[PDB]
């Protein structure tokens, strides 16, 4: 098996909006298959509850591209030093840099910030005349990026250039533009990192600055830089398409909505489910086995280029009864929207916090909510990785 048997390109729209047919199909036949990803690479699917579950921890699955066997680009090699692409003791010591930043109880303190970008949001979108908005364009684009700007040191007028680089990588017109967009923020967050040193700044980027000034065996200028681009990126297109991919779910089960508006101790729930249901992660980031890896007689080559797949996952009917189902009140323990194990989403509480925010907001404040569109006028994109929608038309009393 070097072939591959599908290429995700070839299959349209039709697959970007409803992926879940294909990857059953696949399941049905074994845990692993070579297939070619809509912007040309030739990788392995690990589909299936169990299967995905294990290859996402388990260690003979590095994350390092010194264990793989295709090359980085010069514009991916900019940026590659940073935890999500290192295995221990590199994962180790570049997460622990971080991880005081992120934990439940700092995020917290963010909750009175999160709630008066949210409230702003909401009060402007409320404005229109008509009762209909964009919700990915006032709500689920600004909200994510505004918090992590703030938190890392980013100019408010630096912010929207964001949404240009971070929607080329996902679905590039060309394989061209997916790598100069790479090359323009690795250029730009170069500069912010410059601009930085000896000013004094309290955020997020300027303390990274001064560590690796400081000590640079503690963090090299390569891994300051690839940390910038992780939290920025990482959390970005997750946080902004769990909001939209969510409230999409929500609207688009009307007797769920009605659910959580009689009872909304459900919100954490549903939170949850939106993640199993309508996560924004499909296909988790590259894995590259160290050595030749046997799953139930599919063998995959050491060096090969390893998705799990996520959506499928959290289809499997062992795991998820009636899978097809979004049901807020769903046992979602076991879910894998933030991965598992020692990559684990460092950004999951403060991910949580602006996605149990926002749903809370929507649903308190806008009468009658409900989608302004067919179901089948949204469009998708066609990335294995992510899931997610280019706009979401809302409509209110
Ligand atoms: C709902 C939104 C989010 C989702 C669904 C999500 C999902 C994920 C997943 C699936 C992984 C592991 C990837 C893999 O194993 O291949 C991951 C890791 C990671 N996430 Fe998130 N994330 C989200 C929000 C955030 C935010 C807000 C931040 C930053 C503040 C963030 C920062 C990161 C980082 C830095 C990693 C790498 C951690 C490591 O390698 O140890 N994420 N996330
Ligand atoms: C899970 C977090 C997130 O993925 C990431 O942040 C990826 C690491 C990140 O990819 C890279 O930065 C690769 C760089 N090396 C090739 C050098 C991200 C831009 C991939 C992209 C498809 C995405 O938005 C994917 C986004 C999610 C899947």
């Amino acid at each position: 098996a070097s072939p591959p048997v599908l290429d995700l390109g070839a299959l349209g729209q039709d697959f970007a909006a409803d992926p879940y047919p294909t990857y059953a199909r696949l399941r049905a036949e074994g845990p692993a298959h070579r297939v070619r990803t809509p912007e040309g690479n030739e990788v392995w699917l690990v589909v299936g509850y169990d299967r995905a579950r294990a290859v996402l921890a388990d260690p003979r699955f590095s994350k390092d591209w010194r264990n793989s066997t295709t090359p980085l680009t010069e514009a991916e090699a900019a940026l590659n030093h940073n935890m999500l692409e290192s295995d221990p003791p590199r994962h180790t010591r570049l997460r622990k840099l971080v991880a005081r930043e992120f934990t439940m109880r700092r995020v917290e303190l963010l909750r009175p910030r999160v709630q008066e970008i949210v409230d702003g949001l909401v009060d402007a979108m409320l404005a229109a005349p008509d009762g209909r908005a964009d919700l990915m364009e006032s709500l689920a684009w600004p909200l994510p990026i505004t918090v992590i700007s703030e938190l890392l040191g980013v100019p408010e007028p630096d912010r929207a250039a964001f949404r240009v680089w971070t929607d080329a990588f996902v679905f590039p017109d060309d394989p061209a533009q997916a790598q100069t967009a790479m090359a323009e923020m690795s250029g730009y967050l170069s500069r912010l990192i410059d601009s930085k040193r000896g000013q004094d700044g309290e955020d997020l980027l300027s303390a990274l600055v001064r560590t690796s000034d400081e000590d640079g065996s503690r963090l090299t200028s390569e891994e300051l830089l690839g940390m910038a681009h992780i939290l920025l990126v990482a959390g970005h297109e997750t946080t902004v398409n769990l909001i939209a991919n969510g409230m999409y779910a929500l609207l688009s089960h009307p007797d769920q909505l009605a659910a959580l508006r009689a009872d909304m101790t459900l919100l954490d729930g549903a939170v949850e489910e939106m993640l199993r249901y309508e996560g924004p992660v499909e296909s988790a980031t590259y894995r590259f086995p160290v050595e030749p890896v046997d799953l139930d007689g599919t063998v995959i080559p050491a060096g090969d280029t390893v998705l799990v797949v996520l959506a499928d996952a959290h289809r499997t009917p062992e795991r998820f009864p009636d899978p097809h189902r979004f049901d807020i009140r769903r046992d979602t323990a076991g879910h894998l929207a933030f991965g598992h194990g020692i990559h684990f989403c460092i950004g999951a509480p403060l991910a949580r916090l602006e996605a149990r925010i926002a749903v809370r907001a929507l649903l308190e404040r806008c009468p009658d909510l409900a989608l302004d569109v067919s179901p089948g006028e949204l469009v998708w994109y066609p990335n294995p990785m992510i899931r997610g929608l280019k706009a979401l038309p809302i409509r209110w009393r």
